[PDB]
């Protein structure tokens, strides 16, 4: 299997984000390694404008489905892989509940040896001290299952999800997810019958890092087909 093939093994991966949320510029850069053999990714983002102005937990999502671990009978229907090496784009838009949203385009693709992410993020219509902009997440992250059904017209997929961001007083904050992912070649892929990617992400802070950043563990498997 031609993108099948380039996922075998521990991957390397970088990632670059341009955001601006509410006029308020910033950049993020990482780097790590997934492995889709295991649906493993571990990563670390660096916040290089100075403190970001969003909660880290809220970019999680927009920051690779190319590393899920899709078991043996469910490999027809990976997309993600198929597309690979010349890639894939990956729209979202987020809706914060009783907030503002965040609209994202990504360029997932091999750039020689290293797979790379690469977004533009456009956030609007944030309250000045809502949940987003006043800061008040908890830093963590809760487990969802991303529904996946094949887009066929434009020979790619959709996803419809909701994350649930725990909010510092007990109360949770909803983002609705809607995403639509485009193959950047010309040939085919592979078109999913449905299905979903269980995603879990656990964050953390490297003691040594003085610049605002994330660690993120991800581990993402494909399952509802029996
Ligand atoms: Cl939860």
């Amino acid at each position: 299997s031609k993108g099948e093939e380039l996922f075998t093994g521990v991957v390397p991966i970088l990632v670059e984000l341009d955001g601006d949320v509410n006029g308020h510029k910033f950049s993020v850069s990482g780097e790590g390694e997934g492995d889709a053999t295991y649906g493993k990714l571990t990563l670390k983002f660096i916040c290089t404008t100075g403190k970001l102005p969003v909660p880290w937990p809220t970019l999680v999502t927009t920051f690779v489905q190319c590393f899920s671990r899709y078991p043996d009978h469910m490999k027809r229907h990976d997309f993600f892989k198929s597309a690979m090496p010349e890639g894939y784009v990956q729209e979202r838009t987020i809706s914060f509940k009783d907030d503002g949203n965040y609209k994202t385009r990504a360029e997932v693709k091999f750039e020689g040896d290293t797979l790379v992410n690469r977004i533009e993020l456009k956030g609007i219509d944030f309250k000045e001290d809502g949940n987003i902009l006043g800061h008040k997440l908890e830093y963590n992250y809760n487990s969802h299952n991303v529904y996946i059904t094949a887009d066929k017209q434009k020979n790619g997929i959709k996803a419809n999800f909701k994350i649930r961001h725990n909010i510092e007083d007990g109360s949770v904050q909803l983002a609705d997810h809607y995403q639509q992912n485009t193959p950047i070649g010309d040939g085919p892929v592979l078109l999913p019958d449905n299905h979903y990617l269980s995603h879990q992400s656990a964050l953390s802070k490297d003691p040594n890092e003085k610049r605002d950043h994330m660690v993120l563990l991800e581990f993402v498997t494909a399952a509802g087909i029996t």
